[PDB]
């Protein structure tokens, strides 16, 4: 999984992700409207105040959401971090206390500043709690992004829990955020403008075309490798203007950088690849997706008609796997 | 630029070509109808007997593709082959000359099985000659492709006129086609499959992902860069039925090779990328493409009505 | 720098470096007998209970290693660590406080078991003082090792004072050490194994000479790059029998990761290279060298004659 | 195989090659004197006129060599070619007709110039022929040396027989030569000079130590690769002084190069890697060499003993694999 943000040149965000998975989960788009019930493990049962949209499954009626993002325009996508995703074996007293799958709807429904989340979340404690007990649970970091900044919510075993700022807007997988950080050091030697014609000791060596600036940028599916091309692909592509072109622009870095089918097989014996790619478009309310075997975007929207329904909605699961 | 093709499991062809360029063209969706004015500079004028469609731009009446597929379901695409490619100084008695821009239409005209056509290019010859002289001649090399094979079509300063088969089903830029076959042999080390957990002296090394197996894979837009990368999706991507599986799967391919905008400046400072990706479903006989700046899928089709047209169909810029 | 530490079949100890540097320090082979005068910032001023033997220079008679073992085979080599490395801004009561370029002798001096160092380091503060105000404090971090066991010492501004078991047997420079062996994970794809031949849909492709399956493994000499490789290697190479065998195994790896002269260039202007290889051998107390502009090797060693001197014994610049 | 040769300041060359093997060949280095008997399976047999000093074996009294270099500082290094080698089946009448195992002495023998080799070479065809029936035919291809040019001799089944002017300095195996030549044009993004401190969106992204202008530069042991590292390293080293710092600029540059043991296993399950490097001096008209398992420089010298012996002078072999 890669996940992505930028804005546009009025501060209109764009934010989403590749979900690149071994198997099926049976996902599909969620609207949750706004006042629908939304229980707590550890804290007081509520209502929902936001509408949301995004991918997931919904479970005994709790929408349990891959991605999702609200109508004000703040959004979080949960991306796997195995071998270090390491949550609390019990509430502690005196925090607010989370079950790990319960920070999708509790970010999106309390707050609208990924600045407000980040003082929020000095006393916040995540819990190794599943929804119920015929689930596990999924060992997650977490992107969220407003049109201001993304920052990146990281709980190990190794390090307890960081709050990361993510100028280069994205996210892929394991190792932790600042070992990514810390290994685009070792590629400032990649350059977006061509090298030209050389002499080495009087034999001409010169480009056989366009691109030798970048040599060494890795094009593999490893977690570290899709990152840094992910990062480069993303500080250096310009700012666009318009719905069309930003939308395009997004999908354009994440089909770069997406797991293609037949190229990755785990080591359980299945294809591991890019079952959709989205983008949530903040000035639209429109969250925007294709698939692996349906290229076409399809668009699915928050408004007035949604956002106010006594129900979820829920549009039936497009297969793949 | 990247030219692809495949198969499904019926034998229909799905063949097309991102256009990685620094420059805009003008280009725009082209079909050419039926027994439309067909000149040539050193053979009898003459009119089409197919229809064809792809991108292009048209310069005085005449259809100047990037790319075209005819309705029986061959086509042909043109892509930049600098510092090798040389066309003659002039005609030659006894061969079939063509100025080597007229090779989009004189293929896609007169054949339907790519067996025909490399037994027709042993008499011909590709002459260094423009339109006019308004447009330089551009270096190409050619992919041509059938529901059965794919062939490359290079003539160069260096070794002369070429015709290879593709089994990749791939073409990118410079240098020659037996360069990039031979630079393959050096990426056997690629596997789909994913390493798992090591000793190093008992130190346990294990994958953080998926994708281990593929170490070594390059990323970036150098034409042997991208051509080891689409060879190596081509063949290695199962083969998936039905039309929107497979449209879905060629652009998937030609996604993940694509030229990012902001990503490779060339040395006069100007953006190269992919400007568009197109696709040709032969079973359709319809033409899918999108856009750097609009990535929804448009459609144009050869049909009944645009076959038999009294005029070229030109879409919009 | 590299450093590099391995066993033979009997326990024997092969340890060393590559200094990779962009200036000259002056330094030769410093052999400080038992019963020197050791003074301590910090703490009681003493003599030295065992020789030792390395290169570095000599400062107002103090002897200043960049790398040294003693008579008992414990060795200890100094490595730079910049953007990482930060030590006390003085001495702190309760702890035993050594300005950092003291940590060599202090270890040589007062250990033979590594088991020993890691133990006594939870006391230890490294202040950040140098000898005197005419030289600055390197950034170091160190790689320690006995026959049985090799750890890094890293102190930095990020996260204090870290010490790692490090069974890969090598040590490069920044960023830390949980970041080197984190990346490993990732070049799980590699292996000694060679490919074979393959069909691409039927194109065969084939490897055109043997070590295809280490594609990815990096050359350049990035200190995190280095560490791959250099990793890889040690615990790839067999375990050979005797002196000879054991000590060209060392140069044959360190030689392969060594930084060649005029293939590094720092941001001042100068060229970065290895200048001298080294390898202690603790079966014979044997120091073996050899340089940038002499390949030979040479030879310097602890025995009764030099344990036992009236003064340090240093060997020409 | 790699092999590898500059000159000094003064135009003295030094010449040489690693040999990068998969079993043991029981070679050693022999002293071919003057006036020692040289037959020819195709031409007159003679006798040498020149000194010439290598690695190789003895074949029925002949010095069968791997690579050699005579009294007048002209040598020859035979690397592998697999799947493309391929020499005439057969003497043809009006040239110049070499067992392909021959070309070693021709060239030693009568010739102190190359580019005198290389217009011989116009009349001349290489026979797919052994020494006796006991051995194969080796599928070589040589690199050719004075202290002006070097030039690689390759004869393939694919492209016929080819003589290239070699201004890098060093040859490696398969494939053909000017594959090799047109791959460095995919390198011209590599830069001896460092990288410096870089804004990624406003996060800083900085080297953490020196080399980051070589990102991309392979470190296996595929010829490709090794080529491009061997021409890379060769024509960035600067000219040096002395014999002891040419000798040693030599190993530096094809230690860095070698084959590990232990690092590649072929397909037949054994262990190859380089035996021996070796760099012939023609100033000193010594040949310097060390070995796998026995790293200190030995040195064997043409001088007015050796060069004027009455039988080959053959060291004992020293053992690996
Ligand atoms: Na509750
Ligand atoms: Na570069
Ligand atoms: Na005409
Ligand atoms: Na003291
Ligand atoms: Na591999
Ligand atoms: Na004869």
């Amino acid at each position: 999984c890669t996940g992505l943000r930028f804005t546009d040149d009025q501060g209109n965000l764009y934010f989403g992700r590749n979900l690149d998975v071994g198997q099926d989960y049976g996902e599909g788009v969620i609207i949750t409207p706004r006042n629908y019930p939304l229980p707590y493990k550890f804290l007081d049962n509520t209502t929902t105040k936001k509408a949301v949209i995004g991918m997931g499954i919904v479970v005994d009626g709790y929408p349990s959401y891959f991605d999702c993002f609200n109508e004000d325009g703040l959004g979080i996508a949960g991306l796997n971090f195995p071998h270090f995703a390491k949550f609390s074996d019990g509430p502690i007293d005196g925090k607010i206390n989370l079950a790990s799958y319960e920070i999708m709807l509790w970010v999106t429904q309390n707050f609208t500043k990924v600045s407000d989340v980040k003082e929020a979340l000095k006393n916040v404690n995540l819990v190794n709690e599943a929804i119920n007990s015929s689930f596990a649970v999924a060992p997650l970091h977490w992107i969220i992004s407003d049109k201001d900044e993304a920052i990146i919510v990281e709980v190990s075993k190794q390090y307890g829990m960081k709050v990361f700022d993510d100028k280069l807007g994205v996210l892929t997988n394991s190792p932790d955020f600042n070992w990514h950080l810390t290994n685009l050091g070792n590629y400032t030697g990649l350059d977006p403008h061509d090298a030209t014609a050389q002499s080495w000791n009087g034999q001409k060596v010169a480009p056989w075309g366009v691109g030798t600036g970048s040599l060494g940028l890795p094009g593999d599916s490893i977690p570290a490798d899709r990152f840094v091309k992910a990062a480069y692909l993303n500080v250096n592509y310009p700012t666009v203007k318009g719905e069309k072109a930003n939308v395009a622009k997004f999908f354009n870095i994440l089909k770069s950088v997406a797991m293609i089918k037949g190229s990755v097989v785990n080591k359980l014996g299945s294809d591991e690849y890019t079952v959709y790619t989205a983008c949530y478009s903040a000035a639209t309310k429109t969250y925007y997706c294709n698939f692996e075997n349906d290229f076409e975007l399809k668009t699915y929207k928050l408004d007035d008609e949604t956002m106010n329904a006594d129900k979820l909605i829920t549009y039936h699961h497009h297969h793949h796997h």
